[PDB]
């Protein structure tokens, strides 16, 4: 059937939309070619709609069914608990879109009488009505990018706040535990960046002659069929569930997950959806399961040997045993045709890779640098173009989420996050006298509140002390970073080094945690290095819950 149906009503904004980077004294010191930075707006909504609207084709075979049974078997070991209204409310972000029933996020987090009572009626409704399609709002997402040698806005579909709270009650535990139970080491969200690298590298080393490839599905959400979603539910149903949870999952599946009506910001019937909605709790878990299911089955059909999958939502990377150049290319092609039959056609044609550093997955790749002792150390990196464009936008405007903080945390070892993001933002936080102020950022979609001053401990725990001493980066990584700086008009190393030494001195003179930020975060900027010993507070950090599951679009806040 058609992934979408359109009435003709337009996808409308809910207020003025900013598309250009404001000329700002601070963002200008980070990146000079401000005209290359833009934010998508609903003005490109029509371009996106045309791309995600099409009739899906799906043909299932014995491999698909075999893998599904294997998956259901593992799901059978799980026991999901069901959250109380109180617990679900606590998971709601303070900035989550308000309900249309007289209350907002704050009321939800504060267990307000009106919010709680409405949520209860919505839950009871899920238990009683098993068919009425649940209403959803559709909006053009506002994201920042750098022009290319432009990207139309993505579309986000989400239900009301009341319904979102109910989703948590019925499925939060499910989506946080089942993927790992079912997919094991292949579930990407269980790994911190360091752990992901370790998994990728160890997997690559376990092969006689390794071959790997990333698979980009063309607009994955729209390729998800009604069948995929019911298959997905069938997996969840293998869990031991409370009666009410079981019914809520059944109702939520038929009333919301498989599709439903689309309403714009003005309250106008925009159309109908028959594919994956981006803004629901099950989106990450659902896409991961579906991608893993089709890919694992496709690998068998294609006869790829000893495959090892790493899946993060719709992002997939496969590493297998090479059977030779011609054969690998033929097997990959067979893989793609199998995936196409499963309704997961490729966007970018896949290509076999024999060099791990050249494989991009989750917009990132593994690369090598060296610590003070000279030992090779692997770490996760990526082209810094988008991260920098966003750092610049976030420096000029006030944004709910601070992608820059998230990028420093996740890419602490990289040459660009250290030289640029750390230097730029600490210099600004110092001046504005806001080093103590906790800021929100996202990690695998979930929102977190983090104080800049704890970055040293955070980085040591997550990446190890070598994150503060890496040097001699790969020629490929250096060329990529350099060409990026020239493109965006970003100051050269010498300028950043000078600014870093200055920021570093100001931090040291302050003592306390600030000085700790000076010593570790900026040791790369001075010649007379300082002995960097284990940070006490790093051995007392509970960062486990950071890498458990994916929640993009799930409206999840972890306090
Ligand atoms: C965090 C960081 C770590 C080490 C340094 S360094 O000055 O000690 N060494 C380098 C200096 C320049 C360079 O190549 C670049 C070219 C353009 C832009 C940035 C770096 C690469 C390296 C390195 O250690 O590999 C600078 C920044």
């Amino acid at each position: 059937s058609m992934s979408y149906t359109w009435t003709g009503a337009l996808i409308t904004p809910c207020a003025a939309e900013e598309s250009k980077l404001p000329i700002n004294p601070l963002s200008n010191s980070l990146l000079r070619h401000h005209n290359m930075v833009y934010a998508t707006t609903s003005r490109s909504a029509s371009l996106r709609q045309k791309k995600v609207t099409f009739d899906r084709l799906q043909v299932l075979d014995d491999h698909y069914r075999d893998v599904l049974k294997e998956m259901k078997a593992k799901a059978s070991t799980v026991k999901a608990k069901l959250l109380s209204i109180e617990e679900a409310c606590k998971l709601t972000p303070p900035h989550s879109a308000k309900s249309k029933f007289g209350y907002g996020a704050k009321d939800v987090r504060n267990l307000s009488s009106r919010a709680v009572n409405h949520i209860r009626s919505v839950w009871e409704d899920l238990l009683e009505d098993t068919e009425t399609p649940i209403d959803t709002t559709i909006m053009a997402k506002s994201e920042v990018f750098c022009v290319q040698p432009r990207k139309p806005a993505r579309l986000i579909v989400f239900p009301d706040l009341g319904v979102r709270v109910c989703e948590k009650m019925a499925l939060y535990d499910v989506v946080s535990t089942l993927p790992q139970a079912v997919m094991g080491s292949s579930y990407g969200f269980q790994y911190s960046p360091k752990q992901r690298v370790e998994f990728l590298v160890n997997t690559w080393k376990s092969k006689k002659c390794p071959m790997g490839f990333s698979y980009d599905t063309r607009c994955f959400d729209s390729t998800v069929t009604e069948s995929d979603i019911r298959v997905e539910e069938s997996i969840y149903q293998c869990c031991d569930l409370a009666p009410e949870a079981r019914q809520a999952i059944r109702s939520l599946t038929e009333r919301l997950y498989i599709g439903g009506p689309l309403t714009n910001s003005k309250g106008q019937n925009c159309g109908y959806r028959r594919c994956r909605a981006s803004g629901v709790l099950t989106t990450s878990c659902g896409n991961t399961l579906t991608c893993y299911l089709k890919a694992t089955a496709a690998c068998r059909a294609a006869k790829l040997q000893d495959c090892t999958m790493l899946v993060n939502g719709d992002d997939l990377v496969v590493i297998c045993e090479s059977a030779g150049t011609q054969e690998d290319a033929a097997a990959l092609r067979a893989f793609t045709e199998a995936m196409t039959r499963y309704s997961a056609p490729p966007g970018d044609p896949p290509q076999p890779e024999y060099d791990l550093e050249l494989i991009t997955s989750c917009s990132s790749n593994v690369s090598v640098a060296h610590d003070a002792s000279g030992k090779r150390v692997y770490y996760l990196t990526r082209d810094p173009t988008t991260p920098l464009a966003r750092a610049a936008w976030e420096t000029a405007r006030h944004t709910p989420i601070n992608s820059w903080l998230g990028n420093i945390i996740m890419y602490a070892p990289t040459l660009w996050a250290r030289m640029i993001l750390m230097t730029h933002f600490f210099s600004i936080l110092l001046a504005q006298e806001q080093l103590e102020k906790a800021l929100d950022c996202q990690i695998y979609g979930a929102c977190y509140s983090i104080e800049p001053l704890d970055l040293p401990q955070i980085i040591e725990r997550l990446h190890g002390l070598s994150a503060f001493t890496l040097h001699s980066y790969s020629p490929g990584e250096i060329n990529r970073v350099a060409s990026c700086l020239r493109k965006l008009g970003v100051p050269p190393l010498r300028t950043w080094r000078h600014r870093a030494r200055s920021v570093r001195a100001k931090l040291l003179s302050q003592g306390g945690r600030a000085a700790t930020c000076g010593r570790y975060l900026f040791n790369w900027a001075v010649r007379t290095k300082l002995k960097l010993t284990p940070i006490p507070a790093a051995s007392q950090l509970d960062l486990s819950g950071w890498f458990v599951a994916g929640y993009s679009g799930g409206d999840i806040y972890h306090s």
